[PDB]
């Protein structure tokens, strides 16, 4: 809990509405469970913490950090109204690291790994009921 970090994102606010939606727990049944039990998927399982990889200026170029363990509280304290900001948010830890990392890099080969299973899991999202 370096002070060097920012906060991560919220995951909690009273203030905003929330609701639950058919959409909603796809994402969490079918698409967070498929992404999170993957073999690449640990660099993704928590925020960038950017003084234990020395990587100073992540914070610097990535304004908007997003990574799969805040989705997935997020999704089960659930903090969405409805399933395209839980999609915007998978979308911004997937460009994050897009911008953030060297096209040859085995993270970016990481996160391909996860995004092209995303959106095999994201064309079938039910219609909402
Ligand atoms: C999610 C993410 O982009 N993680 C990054 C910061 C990472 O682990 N870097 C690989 C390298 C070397 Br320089």
């Amino acid at each position: 809990g370096s002070h060097m970090n920012p906060p991560p994102p919220e995951t909690s606010n009273p203030n905003k509405p929330k609701r639950q939606t058919n959409q909603l727990q796809y994402l969490l049944r079918v698409v967070l469970k498929t992404l999170w039990k993957h073999q690449f998927a640990w660099p993704f399982q928590q925020p960038v913490d950017a003084v234990k990889l020395n990587l100073p200026d992540y914070y610097k170029i990535i304004k908007t950090p997003m990574d799969m363990g805040t989705i997935k509280k997020r999704l089960e304290n659930n903090y969405y109204w409805n399933a395209q900001e839980c999609i915007q948010d998978f979308n911004t830890m997937f460009t994050n690291c897009y911008i953030y990392n060297k096209p040859g890099d085995d993270i970016v080969l990481m996160a391909e790994a996860l995004e092209k299973l995303f959106l095999q899991k994201i064309n079938e999202l039910p219609t909402e009921e």
